[PDB]
């Protein structure tokens, strides 16, 4: 009663596998934002009516977000903390790791429920990235692929682009990109900030 549903991750990432420094994001991008939000918010059309998003994110991660930006609009959003104490505010959920977080959420968007769970997203940090790449739901990395390697204190945990891991990982053609997001999406290289980025979904076989 628990594992019926394929995780993703989404993730924005150097070409050394740098995410973060100082408890943020060491860059302002701002096609970036606009499709961190489309994409963590988009309901196929013919998911059910109750249908809405998951973003699961670590404690670290949730004190991040400004207050005014929380809990992140239109999505079911879940803190995993193993501070049982801790309390978040709005009815957010608290989960003490990833699958306690899909439990969790069967149990409270059941059969009845007005709102039924669709995607499942992983949005980070560094430490939730960790177990959900060792989670054997995760199917599907939407990254976004930063080519300049901009100083970093928090690191992704495996290099899924590398030819390490290349039979595991592929990267899908940018069509299957749009057809998955439901909207067209940049194609190649954006530059803002003074370098480059892209957006990329990589999969892999369950
Ligand atoms: N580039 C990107 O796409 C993203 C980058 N980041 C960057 O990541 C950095 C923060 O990463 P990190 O410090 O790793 O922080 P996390 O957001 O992963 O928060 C870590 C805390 O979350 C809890 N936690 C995480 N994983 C688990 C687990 N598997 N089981 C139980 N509890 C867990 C613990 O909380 P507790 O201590 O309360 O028990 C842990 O101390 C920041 O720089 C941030 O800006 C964040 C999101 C996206
Ligand atoms: C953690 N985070 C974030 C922080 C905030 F303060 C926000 F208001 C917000 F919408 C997202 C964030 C931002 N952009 C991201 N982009 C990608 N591609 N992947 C992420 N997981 C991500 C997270």
């Amino acid at each position: 009663m628990n594992q019926q549903k394929s995780l993703t991750l989404i993730v924005a990432l150097t070409t050394s596998y740098g995410i973060g420094r100082s408890n943020s994001l060491p860059w302002k991008l701002k096609k970036e934002i606009s499709y961190f939000k489309r994409v963590t918010s988009f309901v196929p059309t013919f998911d059910s009516f109750e249908s809405m998003n998951v973003v699961l994110m670590g404690r670290k991660t949730w004190e991040s977000i400004p207050l005014q930006f929380r809990p992140l609009k239109g999505r079911i959003n879940v803190v995993i903390t193993r501070n049982e104490s801790l309390d978040l505010g709005n009815g957010i959920h608290s989960a003490k790791s990833l699958d306690h977080a899909l439990e969790l959420l069967y149990r409270t968007y059941g059969s009845e429920s007005s709102v039924q769970i669709n995607r499942i997203f992983v949005i980070g940090g560094a430490q939730l990235y960790k177990a959900a790449m060792d989670h054997p739901k995760l199917d599907r990395i939407m990254a976004t692929i930063i080519y300049k390697d901009i100083h970093c204190d928090v690191f992704f945990p495996l290099k899924f682009r590398d030819k390490e891991w290349s039979s595991v990982w592929k990267k899908e053609k940018h069509s299957d990109l749009e057809s998955w997001v439901g909207t067209k999406v940049p194609h190649g290289k954006i530059n803002e900030d003074g370098f480059d980025y892209e957006f990329e979904m990589w999969t892999r076989d369950l």
